DNA sequence: ATATGACGCT
DNA sequence: AGCGTCAT
């Protein structure tokens, strides 16, 4: 009745760049701009694994993951840029700095959760109030929304997709109820003109293109931003969540693309998001716990109270390199040589981080993988992290870890290992 | 034989 | 502390 909050108490934004590792790739290499082009890693297996692909490369069929040689077969124009390599590893410095570049322009405008290398969480709710009382009433005008598509509109009583955006606009703004400066439609109007203004600033300042949902939380914000890629913004209002979500399989939605999803469509017997409303909380909370219950119950509304985190920086700075196959690290020479190589681009990164941002880490992880093992990790052990020495750090991961090695020789290593990682983490202000 | 990062559970 | 889930 009066007494259901409705979940419409912010406007939270998502930002994702468009095919992001290769616009950078593109804006330092114009050759490759407006043509079917992929950024590759290591180029001798297979012509190396795809990890990004321009959304002209995904015409042909190209996808992430697939092998270079494979793309090729599907897109023989197929340009390829190939990832720095440091140290006999894969080295993404050029994307991160990048990604610094657009997180202190978004910065500007609203406060950011970084959630990705490439996408940021925005809490627009200040941002809008102030904007709502600088505009004094002023009707919106389309020309503020170039780019922005309603999701759920044109509905009811043309051919082409930017007449089709333009309708379904037209038909969102002449709705708009602009005197009421409540109105959680007028608010997340108001934060799509910001994320307009946002855009292109990041547009002016880098090159860079991306697409951005703006909705009440962060899960629909996430879900608005996928549905009109590239270079586009979707809103996604409470009011058109019903219809939205009536046909929305369920593993689409953030964290129920994994186990819980499958098993929410397993042991409900059901496929879209909306089928959710049918159960009870409590019904909710007996199948899949007190958390997930909850959670469930209100996000099929449309209703979701994640906060956007104040946090720019990351928490943890990690590098780790896989041994597939026939590497596999097999005696303790290699085990040895390639912590020391992980740990000097920690090293090299840490005293950056050190001066760039005031802070040190404080404790080092030590992750490694065994073969046969289908998990992430096989093993997690933890030193304390008092020097940014690469040489100190290898040796103590070593220490670690060394005791996991069953072999009875001496120079071998077994079971031989198919991943190594090191991750500081825990840092204090400096 | 596809490098990372955030976080929950116990 | 150490392992498991989910994600780009
Ligand atoms: N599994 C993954 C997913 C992404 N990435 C990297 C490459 C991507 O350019 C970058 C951004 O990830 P992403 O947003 O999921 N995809 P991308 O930005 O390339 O394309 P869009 O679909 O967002 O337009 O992280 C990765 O290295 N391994
Ligand atoms: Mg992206
Ligand atoms: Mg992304």
């Amino acid at each position: 009745g009066p007494h259901m909050a409705t979940g419409q108490d912010r406007v939270v934004a998502l930002v994702d760049m468009d095919c992001f590792f290769v616009q950078v790739e593109q804006r330092q290499n114009p050759h490759l701009r407006n043509k079917p082009c992929a950024v590759v890693q290591y180029k001798s297996w297979k012509g190396g694994g795809i990890i990004a692909v321009s959304y002209e490369a995904r015409a042909f069929g190209v996808t992430r993951s697939m092998w270079a040689d494979d793309a090729k077969k599907l897109c023989p124009d197929l340009l390829l840029a190939q990832v720095r390599e440091s140290r006999g590893k894969a080295n993404l410095t050029k994307y991160r700095e990048a990604s610094v570049e657009v997180m202190e322009i978004m910065s500007r405008f609203a406060v950011i959760e970084r959630a990705s290398i490439d996408e940021a969480y925005v809490d627009l709710t200040s941002a809008v109030q102030e904007r709502l009382q600088k505009l004094q009433g002023q009707p919106i005008s389309a020309d503020l929304l170039p780019s922005t598509y309603i999701e759920g509109l044109p509905q009811g009583p043309t051919v082409q997709k930017e007449g089709m955006r333009k309708q379904g606009l037209f038909q969102w703004l002449d709705s708009l109820q602009i005197d009421n400066l409540t109105s959680p439609d007028l608010q997340l109007t108001v934060g799509a003109v910001i994320v307009e203004e946002m855009r292109a600033a990041i547009e002016r300042e880098t090159g860079f293109q991306c697409s951005a949902g703006i909705s009440h939380n962060k899960v629909l914000a996430k879900l608005a931003c996928g549905l009109n890629k590239p270079n586009r913004q979707t809103l996604v209002s409470h009011g058109s969540v019903p219809q939205l979500f009536s046909q929305m399989p369920i593993r689409k939605i953030r964290s129920l693309g994994g186990k819980l999803g499958a098993s929410v469509i397993e042991i409900l017997g059901i496929e879209y998001m909306g089928e959710l409303t049918q159960f009870t909380e409590s019904q909710l909370q007996s199948h899949f716990g007190e958390k997930n219950g909850s959670w469930l119950y209100a996000m099929c509304r449309g209703i979701e109270h994640d906060p956007v985190k104040p946090r720019q920086l990351p928490k943890t700075i990690g590098c780790s390199k896989n041994f597939p196959g026939k590497t596999a690290l097999a005696t303790r020479e290699q085990v040895q040589w390639w912590l020391l190589q992980l740990a000097q681009e920690l090293e090299e990164r840490l005293t950056k981080d050190r001066n760039d941002n005031d802070r040190v880490a404080t404790q080092l992880v030590v992750s490694i993988r065994v073969q046969g093992d289908k998990r992430l990790s096989s093993l997690r052990r933890c030193c304390a992290l008092t020097r940014y020495d690469a040489h100190k750090m290898s040796h103590d991961a070593f220490t670690v870890i060394k005791n996991c090695n069953t072999s009875g020789i001496q120079t071998e290593w077994s079971p031989p290992l198919t991943m190594l990682f090191l991750c500081a983490t825990k840092f204090s202000a400096s």
